[PDB]
């Protein structure tokens, strides 16, 4: 952290505070006040040309200025060797993560005109020509090429950014290698842990903000869509139906799974301890003939087997909750629309757009849920590195 | 392999041959001939009760007999300690993998009546009551509970089966520990490689057959669905158009991605070599105070930088092909139906059922595509393990 980011204790606190001020200013008065000066209308095209429209160009300049002011302050307050990768590189990664989310919002907005065309064609034969379908797919493809080009370049930069984090960590560890030479497993920490720490931390760092950005991007979408869905199946009429139900289903559903699997991180940590003890005895017995004896390794593997069997038993309840939540989530989006579908207040495009919004939010959160094992790995790596640096003193 | 399974050279060859004979006999004459004796009609219910119907019960008995005959032969030909886990356990895992595929086929068949109801409701306000929608979701939920219960129990048994594989490997290595004691890194191989080898090999073993089973299960589905899709967009009329287009898009599309990423497994293996050389020097330098040699570790990490940078550049082309294929795959299912949608020869349920078939086949194959890195890990582990017992 200290080798890559400048003063991590204050840098991340300052970044969070500065981002909060920038977000608050833009979402309250900044967004409209800047647009009035430039003269940008709210008509955002559904096609791929919306990403270089006036409204999107303004946000590109606003993000650059906010990052530039943040970067210039930290370039003078405390210079760093990797300040161009830690500060500016993360801002690029955060921006591209937001951009790929807004591409999904553009794709989601395309599901309404397309499936309204499908409903028109199905409702009456020989009414919609095949040329209209070709153009609509052409609109989707235009957004797809933007998604393809940016995503391909995103993985290229993220991989290069991660390697610079490893390079920063490796340079710090190799500089004071003489004091770190005598630490047990020092070679693994310098080589295996530096790449693992950077890759793991960056992966869930992007995954966490991507899940948050998915909510932030689709909440205004659901507020506009909730006008066509005034009635809910069991809980009746609510001023904000879809927005409340989606938030409750997503956040509490994600929150409840964490509550069900509270014991899982503890069991995984214990599994790592018994495996390490089994490995540690084997390492000692590699040279000494009195170590790693049959009755010694028998009890150690029994502890490994017993704790692993405990993890499988507890993870069974997590599987029950996780899989049941996934199966219901496949039909929950349509379940909320049953009173509106019956009453004929929505079209097939609105039905598919609302269901897609739930699907995109579900997919963003699924990467977060499936990364709980990844989180346990990161804490294990960090503790090994923290102990490795503590010995350095 | 030899520690867990019976003789791997003949056991796997016999299993493949016996499965082929059982598959050929059942799919040609066995399926109908057994059904005629029992007297089971071909009408498979769409609800969750199809899994204990006469047609499915017959296949359960046929699979048990075929596995039992295979098991009894190998129980007498060459007894093994882990013969109830390697032989019978794998048969259970293969069967459950097939069962979860047939659950997806049952779910896919449910998309036709449900979305035909949705189209009816949308086409005429106040025509379909909300009670019909509640019942249809209840049908889906019944299938879901079977999927939930079996999947939860499948993961429980697979994890326990994998640990028995590690237990079999650990017992073999620890028995001859004195001979394997002097091998460098022996502690890592016995502890970490045994679980990694079992977990990795089993994961892709199920993933490979699941992709095959998904294609096999949905081919008869697409043959029946292709009757409602006589015209294709660019190639016009063609017999079995949906079946041919789906096979070409899926199999050749997956095959083309492997062709694009031919150099990727080679680059990953080289990346592991330069890491090993860098780690090997660091390990030696832990004790010796003269071979740390900051100039030496400078060149070793430079070789790490150059090879990783080469992997990132080549993987960019794979990303271009992979991501472009995924984006087109999202619309390819509907693209084939455009002449049918315009002519009004299909309904919304048929539209969604066909699109779901492509989605289920796509999702099954994506687990195989995303596991290409997992292939490289297994080969590295196997080579490390193979050199371990060579001694
Ligand atoms: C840390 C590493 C360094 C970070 C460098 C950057 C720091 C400052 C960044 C400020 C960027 C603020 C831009 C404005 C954001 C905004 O307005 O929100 C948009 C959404 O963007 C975001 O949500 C991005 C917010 C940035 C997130 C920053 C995360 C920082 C994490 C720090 C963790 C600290 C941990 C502390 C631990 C002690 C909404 O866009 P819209 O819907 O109005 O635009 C759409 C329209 O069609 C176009 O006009
Ligand atoms: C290896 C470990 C030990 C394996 C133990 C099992 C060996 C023998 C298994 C034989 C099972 C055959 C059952 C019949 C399969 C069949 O008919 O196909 C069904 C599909 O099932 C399969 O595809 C399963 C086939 C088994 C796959 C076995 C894979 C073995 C892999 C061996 C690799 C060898 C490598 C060699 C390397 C040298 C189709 O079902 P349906 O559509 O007719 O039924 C649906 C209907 O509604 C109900 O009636």
């Amino acid at each position: 952290f200290k080798s890559f980011f400048p003063k991590p204790g204050t840098f991340f606190l300052s970044a969070f505070v500065w981002a909060l001020i920038a977000v608050i200013f833009w979402q309250a008065g900044g967004g409209d006040w800047v647009a009035r000066i430039t003269g940008a209308s709210g008509q955002i095209p559904i096609s791929a040309a919306r990403f270089w429209s006036l409204d999107f160009l303004i946000f590109y300049a606003y993000y650059i200025v906010c990052v530039g002011l943040f970067a210039l302050f930290w370039f003078i307050y405390s210079p760093h060797r990797w300040q161009y990768w830690s500060i500016l590189g993360t801002a690029l990664i955060i921006f591209v993560t937001w951009f790929l989310v807004e591409v999904g919002v553009a794709v989601n907005a395309w599901y309404a005109p397309f499936y309204d065309l499908i409903q028109t064609a199905l409702s009456s034969p020989h009414k919609v020509t095949i040329e209209q379908f070709y153009r609509e797919v052409g609109v989707f493809l235009g957004i797809a090429l933007i998604a393809v080009v940016i995503s391909v370049l995103n993985n290229f930069f993220v991989s290069h950014y991660v390697f610079r984090w490893r390079t920063a960590m490796n340079e710090y560890y190799m500089a004071n290698w003489q004091q770190l030479r005598h630490i047990e497993g020092a070679a693994q920490r310098v080589q295996e842990d530096t790449m693992r720490f950077a890759s793991t931390l960056e992966n869930m760092g992007v995954s966490f903000i991507n899940a948050i950005m998915t909510l932030i991007a689709f909440l205004p979408v659901l507020v506009t869509l909730s006008a066509h869905v005034p009635e809910l199946p069991i809980i009746g009429h609510i001023p904000y139906g879809l927005v409340i139900a989606a938030i409750v289903w997503s956040l509490m559903g994600t929150g409840l799974l964490a509550v069900v699997g509270i014991k899982l991180p503890g069991l995984e940590f214990k599994n790592q301890r018994v495996e390490a003890a089994y490995r540690k005895e084997l390492v000692y017995g590699e040279d000494d003939a009195t170590r790693a004896t049959p009755p010694t390794v028998r009890e150690l593997f029994s502890a490994v087997r017993k704790n692993y069997f405990r993890l499988y038993f507890h993870y069974m309840y997590f599987n029950i909750a996780r899989i049941l939540y996934l199966q219901v989530d496949n039909v929950f989006g349509l379940f909320l629309l049953f009173p509106s579908i019956v009453a004929g207040t929505i079209t097939l495009g609105l039905m598919t757009q609302i269901t897609n919004v739930f699907g995109q939010v579900r997919g963003a959160f699924q990467y977060l849920i499936n990364s709980w094992t990844t989180l346990v790995e990161l804490m294990s790596i960090y503790k090994r590195l923290r102990s490795f640096e503590h010995e350095l003193d």
